[PDB]
């Protein structure tokens, strides 16, 4: 969920590792396990 983006300092916007966030809840499922 992006909103109004601006190049900040030193970090990938945090929209980037939403999806990778996003892609570990998956991950749980498909390993019947939490990953913590």
């Amino acid at each position: 969920a992006p909103l109004e983006p601006e190049y900040p300092g030193d970090n990938a916007t945090p929209e980037q590792m939403a999806q990778y966030a996003a892609e570990l809840r998956r991950y749980i499922n498909m390993l019947t396990r939490p990953r913590y």
